[PDB]
């Protein structure tokens, strides 16, 4: 049926079981961080960089892009933390393999014709280069002036294989 | 300096020394689920919920809302087969905390006039109740004609105090 009803009611009786004192973080971020990366599923932006709960913000959406991110940015700065983001992209992206337009309409042959409009209004934001996505989003923010000029902003590269995060800007 | 420069260096190879065999996990996410979880720093959609690496997508936003994650939705459903959807809100909230002319009006008094316009393009999507965000998001998303019609969706209210994943829908 369902991974909610099959195995999340033990897997989080698990977590809480384990919770220890992290009942009593706070809100703001405790390093300040704000996190961007791909919403792939082999990647934890935990563990893959040291930080525990309550240390940073997580933010991610297909691609680990920063312009859909911008929104949750401007929020974790001016309201919360946050005077540094880490953007991360990674390798075997599944926005390397499409371009908008064909997945327009590919959701076009499943979904009746009064959503084509809808479908139409999606930018997918691909990227043919996992490298140069990551120095386009880091200058982005970099420049954005809704960002924070203190800001400290630096990219790395996810390696699925490896597991390494790769400093690229 | 930054959090990337003095701890994350060891902090990954630590995980890559810990990396085994998930060198070699895939694209598709292998639990066919897509997490939909605020950003809030002290929730770890993997961990919190018994996933690990390659099992589902992680996107995450400011307040968790499914609008602003329709695209990364769209994509993982559309490209990598993904017939689940967990939304989680949880409990101590940043969105509960504002409304979006509030914001607005901050970030204006922290950047040129210039860019005043750009600010004001930006619908937070606070919102005023957890569980409420929670139906809300769920139902959206259980009608939104660009998700799949046989997806199983289902919401959760993350307490930050006990670590539980509650079901709201």
């Amino acid at each position: 049926m369902s991974y909610a009803e099959q195995s999340l009611p033990a897997a989080n009786e698990a977590y809480v079981a384990a919770f220890g004192d992290k009942g009593s973080l706070p809100l703001p971020p405790g390093k300040r961080v704000a996190i961007v990366g791909c919403m792939d599923a082999r990647l934890d932006t935990f563990g893959a960089t040291g930080l525990h709960e309550g240390d940073a913000h997580h933010i991610r959406n297909a691609g680990g892009r920063a312009s859909d991110a911008l929104r949750s940015l401007v929020i974790s700065q001016e309201l919360l933390g946050t005077r540094e983001v880490i953007v991360i992209h990674h390798t075997d992206c599944g926005m390397l393999t499409f371009r908008s337009d064909q997945l327009h309409g590919l959701v076009k042959k499943r979904v009746a014709h009064e959503h084509f409009a809808a479908v139409d209004s999606l930018a997918c934001l691909e990227f043919p280069d996992v490298d140069e996505s990551i120095k386009e989003d880091v200058a982005f923010l970099k420049n954005h002036p809704l960002i924070l000029p203190e800001t400290v902003i630096s990219g790395y590269r996810y390696e699925v294989e490896t597991g390494k995060l790769v400093k690229i800007a």
